[PDB]
């Protein structure tokens, strides 16, 4: 997360770390047994880490659970990053508490100019390499589709939105792929891509979760 702040420990209780010997992506807890992340975060042998703040120290609140199953969206295109969404089933149910909570699925899509919260652990620098150990946060509006498609001509589909600032400086890219974008108490986004990091007229590009709620509910209930 470039150009934000330290959330505070356990202030984003739905935030998940996907670990494969190291932290490689974020995710969101949508119920005791399921996580949603990005399809470009697909690996084998994932461990899901809940209740984290500092990913390098065991601060007491953690829950470490092996993933039993991963489901990538049937229409995921890894070239265009269209339908960049994946579902991860926990081997054992998470124990929900003050620090470990679910986030709700949208009943409807969010509109432009709606403020959202984007959280994650990744690269804080637009130029160079600096990985934070603690959860970071950014508040950013959803930009209008016009403003989005203009920044990435012929790259943006219906299943994407942009958030942040047209001037750059503040963005998420490498700053946690797969991470949540929460607007008015609902999961509206997943950190998908963005050209460079926090560049001028290069916003972040998010998977538009409200398009997928039917897929998510049908998949989860059948698996
Ligand atoms: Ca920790």
């Amino acid at each position: 997360i470039v150009g934000g702040y330290t959330c505070g420990a356990n202030t984003v209780p739905y935030q998940v770390s996907l670990n494969s010997g190291y932290h490689f992506c974020g995710g969101s807890l949508i119920n005791s047994q399921w996580v949603v992340s990005a399809a470009h975060c697909y690996k084998s042998g994932i461990q899901v880490r809940l209740g984290e703040d500092n990913i390098n120290v065991v601060e007491g609140n953690e829950q470490f659970i092996s993933a039993s199953k991963s489901i990538v969206h049937p229409s995921y295109n890894s070239n265009t990053l269209n339908n960049d969404i994946m579902l991860i089933k926990l081997k054992s149910a998470a124990s929900l508490n003050s620090r470990v909570a679910s986030i709700s699925l949208p009943t409807s899509c969010a509109s432009a100019g709606t403020q959202c919260l984007i959280s994650g652990w990744g690269n804080t620098k637009s130029s160079g390499t600096s990985y934070p150990d603690v959860l970071k946060c950014l508040k950013a509006p959803i930009l209008s589709d016009s403003s989005c498609k203009s920044a990435y001509p012929g790259q943006i589909t219906s299943n994407m939105f942009c958030a942040g600032y047209l001037e750059g400086g503040k963005d998420s890219c490498q700053g946690d792929s797969g991470g949540p974008v929460v607007c008015s108490g609902k999961l509206q986004g997943i950190v998908s891509w963005g050209s460079g990091c926090a560049q001028k007229n290069k916003p972040g590009v998010y998977t538009k979760v409200c398009n997928y709620v039917s897929w998510i509910k049908q998949t989860i209930a059948s698996n």
